[PDB]
């Protein structure tokens, strides 16, 4: 008989914000895992203790990352899994690949989806994949770039300018978008992020994430959720990495999540596969819900903050996180159990004072025991002399699940308040308007 599935893993994550102490928490409950490594990990992972660690060791520069590379070797690591961007686009994937650990995610080239909005538009037109009209330029074509704005090319008369690289713009009205295009191609305020640009028509209409579970043929979606981009209540004021989120999202519906599934997650792992660079790990699809129909904003290469700290709290208690991220790199997906149980999660985000603007860093957090369904996932937060600090914009997230929606939200609210630092800030209405 064929050898037994080893059951002492040792899984490496790369990053050190609430997805990765919500994926911990996940994957330290799988029988087949021994050891969790959270590289560099935060105050959160810190405390968790048993087989969690933190591991305060650089990366490394791309696209060796000879640092954490030769260390995972000498450690024996079976498994990978990087959470944020970078290294990701850098090509993280390959560093491992050339000394046998595998890595839950694209390789460097399935990685462009995130990491060229230019390509990825390409990519969407190519494969019919529904997505807002737009046109690409390089910085060179600077004079053609503010011609395409001149011919006004969108019917809803207003355009959106991004970076192509590692960030978007929304001009409302001419005016800023030619102003929008000098400070990426001329004077390059976003770095070689904007030797490339892309200008697409801007679309109304409400946002949704669709996470899916990918081994390059199989794609198993998680249920839908809702994001809070603004800091302001009502959503109003600046962008952010994402306030809070709520899954399942009513506005998802059956018919709504078969139109997503059908006409762009499964398109766009066939389309992969034809183009030559077939997709593994977590895709993360950003739609907006037009009077049209969905709409594909952008390709996430990765898990989504904070999604992921909602969506861990439906996995159901017979899913192990650790098996369904080896199915993916050993491509099983469909060979294996993955189902979510009933209700609702919501995770609501606690920021520093000032975030998204200038925020000091450092100050001492108190956390009392939270109520009994309430889990605390920490983003910026760090240990230092015995006591739990905050170290970023978004310090921590509150989640918990629940039956129906309003429970989870109280719940997660009621949360809150066991967790007090100076300036601390959250917004009040998280998944209001789904209820």
């Amino acid at each position: 008989a064929f050898p037994q599935p080893k059951s002492d893993l040792s899984i490496l994550l790369l990053g050190a914000g609430g997805r990765e102490h919500a994926l911990a928490f996940k994957l330290a409950q799988s029988s087949r895992v021994a050891r969790i490594v959270v590289c560099p990990g935060n105050g959160g992972t810190a405390l968790m203790g048993g087989k969690v660690s933190n591991l305060a060791l650089p990366w490394g520069a791309p696209p060796a990352f000879r640092s954490i590379v030769e260390w995972a070797q000498k450690e024996n690591i079976d498994l990978v899994v990087p959470g944020p961007e970078q290294p990701l686009v850098d090509g993280v994937e390959g560093a491992f690949k050339k000394v046998g650990i595998p890595v839950f995610g694209p390789s460097p080239a399935a990685a462009m989806l995130e990491g060229s909005k230019s390509l990825s538009k390409e990519f969407m037109a190519r494969h019919n994949i529904p997505t807002a009209a737009f046109r690409s330029f390089t910085s060179t074509q600077y004079e053609d770039a503010v011609a395409y704005i001149k011919s006004k090319p969108f019917t809803s008369g207003r355009s959106v300018i991004k970076a192509s690289g590692l960030g978007v713009l929304i001009p409302e009205t001419d005016e800023e978008a030619f102003a929008a295009l000098k400070s990426v191609m001329v004077d390059k305020e976003f770095g070689d992020a904007g030797d490339e640009v892309v200008v697409e028509e801007y679309l109304s209409g409400p946002e949704i994430s669709v996470l899916a579970f990918s081994d390059g043929y199989t794609i198993v979606p998680m249920p839908a959720a809702q994001d809070h981009k603004r800091i302001g209540e009502g959503d109003t004021g600046l962008n952010t990495g994402g306030m809070g989120a709520y899954a399942p999202a009513p506005i998802a519906t059956k018919e709504i999540m078969e139109r997503c599934v059908k006409d762009v997650l499964e398109p766009t792992i066939k389309g992969m596969r034809e183009d030559g660079y077939p997709f593994v790990g977590m895709l993360f699809t950003g739609f907006m819900i037009t009077a049209d129909g969905p709409r594909v904003l952008e390709y996430n290469v990765r898990f989504g903050d904070p999604e992921t700290q909602a969506l861990m709290l439906l996995l159901d208690e017979q899913t192990d996180l650790a098996e369904v991220l080896l199915a993916c790199v050993e491509r099983r997906l469909d060979s294996i159990k993955l189902g979510y149980k009933q209700g609702y999660a919501v995770s609501v985000v606690l920021a520093s004072e000032g975030y998204p603007g200038s925020y000091p860093k450092g100050l001492p957090m108190t956390l009392n025991p939270t109520p009994e369904g309430v889990e605390v996932f920490h983003a910026g937060t760090k240990r230092s002399d015995n006591v739990t600090v905050t170290d970023g914009g978004r310090v921590l997230a509150v989640c918990a699940s629940a039956p129906t929606l309003r429970a989870a939200v109280d719940l997660a609210y009621s949360g809150i308040s066991q967790i007090s630092f100076q300036g601390q800030t959250f917004r009040r209405d998280i998944a209001y308007r789904a209820l």
